[PDB]
């Protein structure tokens, strides 16, 4: 309730470039480039991601309630926009994060990576959708690649709000939202679980050799992902928490600090890793 002086920057044009690709996803394809903004002699580093063209209705009148709440973040673990450009098409500019995606992270470092940080990156995520829950928000596509390394040791989260915007990820739904579209908080809890699955399991697929048509009907059967080799009882039993069929008995992103947090305070009583000492 104390006022919201974030900025909304809207940008012209001429007040950025887009340099090198960096990739594309679902959303729209990232460049890293330039932000020059008029008359302040600074050029700053920065990610672009143009978006590709909404098939939804109303997402022209949606997209400033988008940059909005991107603009508006305030916390350690959410990422933040740094400007938009509206014309023929529409650019996020954003800080460039030079370790990349969470995802490829964990993939690239498997051999390196030790209890404390993947304990760590759980409780940062946790922590940024509990935030974006404080503020009403839906994120409809938590996944480990929706995680940017700031450093190893501070992740941010990405993209939330998008999949609504422009109108899918079926091996990250909760089965309510594959059945019958619905997204809630508690939906994002069972991606968020899944988000876990991927990181303690370095990177791997989820489901990996099952066809996306065949996901509903596996898990209606109460098929899970299984326990990765590192993790714990206690830490299986939380993800496996967060794909109850019902949605209701799903953990709390509040709770999932606290159960993470205790955790952290003695990783090595919790995740099993070679060379973790
Ligand atoms: C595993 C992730 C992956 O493969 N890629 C492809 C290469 C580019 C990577 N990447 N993406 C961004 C990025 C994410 C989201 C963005 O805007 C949406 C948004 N979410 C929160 C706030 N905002 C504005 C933008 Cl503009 C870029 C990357 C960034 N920002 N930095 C470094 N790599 C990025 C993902
Ligand atoms: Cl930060
Ligand atoms: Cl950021």
């Amino acid at each position: 309730e104390a006022p919201n002086q974030a900025l909304l920057r809207i940008l012209k044009e001429t007040e950025f470039k887009k340099i090198k690709v960096l990739g594309s996803g679902a959303f729209g394809t990232v460049y890293k480039g330039l932000w020059i903004p008029e008359g302040e002699k600074v050029k700053i580093p920065v990610a672009i991601k143009e978006l590709r063209e909404a098939t939804s209705p109303k997402a022209n009148k949606e997209i400033l309630d988008e940059a909005y709440v991107m603009a508006s973040v305030d916390n350690p673990h959410v990422c933040r926009l740094l400007g938009i450009c509206l014309t023929s098409t529409v650019q996020l500019i954003m800080q460039l994060m030079p370790f990349g995606c969470l995802l490829d992270y964990v993939r690239e470092h498997k051999d390196n990576i030790g209890s404390q940080y993947l304990l760590n990156w759980c409780v940062q995520i946790a922590k940024g959708m509990n935030y974006l829950e404080d503020r009403r928000l839906v994120h409809r596509d938590l996944a480990a690649r929706n995680v940017l390394v700031k450093t190893p040791q501070h992740v941010k989260i990405t993209d939330f709000g998008l999949a609504k915007l422009l109108g899918v990820p079926i091996k990250w739904m909760a089965l309510e939202s594959i059945l019958h579209r619905i997204y809630t908080h508690q939906s994002d809890v069972w991606s968020y679980g899944v988000t876990v699955w991927e990181l303690m399991t370095f990177g791997s697929k989820p489901y990996d050799g099952i066809p996306a048509s065949e996901i509903s009907s596996i898990l209606e059967k109460g098929e899970r992902l299984p326990q990765p080799p590192i993790c714990t009882i206690d830490v299986y039993m939380i993800m496996v928490k967060c794909w109850m069929i019902d949605a209701d008995s799903r953990p709390k992103f509040r709770e999932l600090i606290i159960e993470f947090s205790k955790m952290a305070r003695d990783p090595q009583r919790y995740l099993v890793i070679q060379g973790d000492e």
